[PDB]
């Protein structure tokens, strides 16, 4: 690698970071959008106020404003559903560590309630909230309302740092390694500039996923993040070994690799900044399929990349990884659904199954009511698109288990439901090849009617090769496709994946059988469960 390759390609100009004039050749169309107008101005210079007044049909008549609503608004967490729900916007938060309050939950419910059949909400595979039905004229008021309740939607889509994932049992599990909330909170504060916007990290070549590990279970999936903090003691000090570059895409899925770096606990933000600056400064900005950070690591070599991180650290110091970390390899991933004692004597948490992560406004209000009546007004989201209500006096559990809503959002659903994960799919997502959420529920129900089992088999349904529902981590994964029935008619199908493992002994699954019509999946899955996962026909 020539020295010229290491010249920073972006520069700070008037508070924002822009591609240098000599580094604009051959860039992709998204990079052109960012150059044409700085997306962060919609928030930081209140550009959204005037944009929101322009009728959408007029917005669509000029490239600048059409790019504003289709692309730039993702920097404000707003995602135009152009193809499948025209004129409506999905809105995605920052929610470090998946932690929400009842007041926040009620606020989100009140927003989606306004939109009737166009509204609903979803828990995401980054333990985050998305709401649906938003119309552009309402955006300024919603942004204000989010801030009022202590929420932000900043920098949650496009070429930004995505939701910081942590341990859903942080602070409450007797077996936790380290409470991840302070660290994920710090990361989110850094990323969003304390909810004002941080232009220093908003012009990346591509999305970038961070997590902080605090569980032996590795609930945080560090193997598939761009930056994962692995808790580790080094020379008598608490800190983190760093894994880098994990990612999924249509073209390539790769597990994170060691940076060969350890930082003290207090250097979590400094090293996040250094890595992001290196990625921002040096990353490829051509073909969008080759812009994730792992491609930069492959180009420079991990040592070459490490040197770039090191030079951007305070006092330019970056220690080598500790030989061992604190995560115990002898571990069995624990079920968090149901009632579990907390480390605080006399208190329990309850994990509740949210079928395919989908809720309506009335459901959100009911969950918020439960968190207030039984817990401390806190609701935690999980990456399996479920919830935990922590801090429940154990004496209240008997009454809680009798609550009617727990028949729908159950502490003990059938085992296949416990592990079921499904992306948005074509109900709302324009890239989706198939419907996912309703279909996955129907198929899983039919499968479980036919077989019993004791192994916690994890089934993931994703609607296109973007693999937002992470089919490569699943025991059985389903990737949407179009295929053919016996008469040659077009039908929805799935490519079936096997071999995904999570926890310390992680492994990426691969396609097992292509092009299975969705209507033929039940017998295939029933047999896979009996033959490979110890299931017993009923
Ligand atoms: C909601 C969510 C799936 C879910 O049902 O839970 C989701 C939904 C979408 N993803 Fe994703 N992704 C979601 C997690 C992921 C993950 C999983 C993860 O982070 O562990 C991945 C794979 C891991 C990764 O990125 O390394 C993922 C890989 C992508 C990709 C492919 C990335 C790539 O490098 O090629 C795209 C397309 C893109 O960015 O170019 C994408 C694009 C999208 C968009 C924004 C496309 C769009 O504008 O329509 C989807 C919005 C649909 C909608 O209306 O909900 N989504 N997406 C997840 C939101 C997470 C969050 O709260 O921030
Ligand atoms: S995997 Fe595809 S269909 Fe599913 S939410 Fe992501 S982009 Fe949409
Ligand atoms: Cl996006
Ligand atoms: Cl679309
Ligand atoms: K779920």
């Amino acid at each position: 690698v020539a020295a010229e390759r290491l010249e920073p390609r972006v520069e700070e100009k008037d508070g924002y970071w822009i591609l240098k004039e000599q580094f604009r050749k051959g860039i992709n169309p998204q990079e052109k959008v960012k150059i044409e107008k700085e997306p962060m101005k919609l928030f930081m210079e209140n550009g959204i106020e005037e944009l929101a007044k322009i009728p959408i049909e007029e917005i669509d008549q000029s490239k600048l404003t059409k790019d504003d609503i289709d692309v730039r608004l993702k920097w404000l967490g707003l995602f135009h559903r152009r193809k499948n729900q025209y004129g409506r916007f999905m809105m995605r938060l920052k929610l470090p560590n998946g932690v929400t309050t009842s007041a926040q939950t009620r606020y989100l419910a009140s927003v989606i309630r306004k939109y009737g059949k166009e509204g609903c909400a979803d828990i995401t595979t980054r333990q985050n909230w998305q709401i649906r039905g938003v119309v552009l004229p309402d955006v300024p008021e919603i942004l204000k309302g989010l801030a009022e309740v202590g929420l932000t939607s900043l920098q949650s889509g496009m070429d930004n740092v995505r939701n910081p994932v942590g341990n859903p049992l942080a602070g409450i599990d007797p077996e936790e390694i380290v409470d991840t909330r302070p660290y994920t909170n710090l990361l989110s504060q850094f990323i969003t500039g304390n909810s004002r916007g941080n232009p220093a990290v908003s012009n990346l070549p591509r999305k970038w996923n961070p997590c902080v590990v605090g569980s032996h279970d590795l609930y945080e999936h560090p193997h598939i993040n761009d930056l994962a903090y692995m808790p580790a003691t080094k020379d008598g000090r608490f800190g983190f070994n760093l894994l880098v570059g994990g990612f999924f895409s249509a073209k390539r899925c790769d597990e994170a690799i060691p940076l060969d770096a350890w930082v003290p606990a207090d250097d979590v933000v400094p090293v996040c900044r250094a890595i992001l600056e290196a990625f921002r400064d040096l990353g490829f900005r051509g073909n969008r399929q080759k812009c994730r950070m792992m491609w930069l690591i492959d180009e420079l070599g991990v040592e070459g990349f490490r040197a770039e991180v090191e030079k951007r650290m305070p006092q330019q110091q970056l220690e080598r990884a500790s030989p061992e970390d604190l995560v115990q390899k002898q571990w069995e991933r624990r079920d968090y659904l149901g009632v579990h004692p907390q480390k605080q004597e006399g208190y329990s948490f309850i994990g509740l199954h949210i079928p395919v992560g989908r809720v309506q406004a009335d459901d959100m209000d009911e969950l918020a009511r439960l968190a207030d009546e039984y817990g401390s007004g806190e609701i935690r989201l999980t990456v399996e698109q479920n919830i935990i209500i922590p801090n429940i006096e154990t004496s209240k559990i008997e009454a809680l288990l009798k609550e009617p809503v727990l028949s729908t959002f159950s502490p003990d659903p059938p085992i296949l439901m416990k592990g079921l994960v499904a992306c948005t799919g074509n109900q709302f997502c324009g890239q989706a090849i198939i419907e996912t959420k309703a279909r996955s529920l129907k198929i899983t129900e039919e499968v479980q009617r036919q077989v019993s089992l004791t192994k916690p088999v994890r089934m993931h349904w994703t609607g296109c090769p973007n693999t937002c529902a992470q089919v490569q981590v699943a025991d059985i994964g389903f990737m949407g496709c179009l295929t053919r029935d016996k008469n040659g008619k077009t039908v929805e199908g799935a490519d079936v994946f096997l071999g995904g493992r999570i926890g310390s002994d992680s492994h990426l699954g691969e396609v097992y059988k292509k092009a299975v019509p969705c209507d033929d999946l039940v017998p295939l899955v029933v047999d896979l469960l009996v033959n490979n996962f110890g299931a017993v026909p009923r």
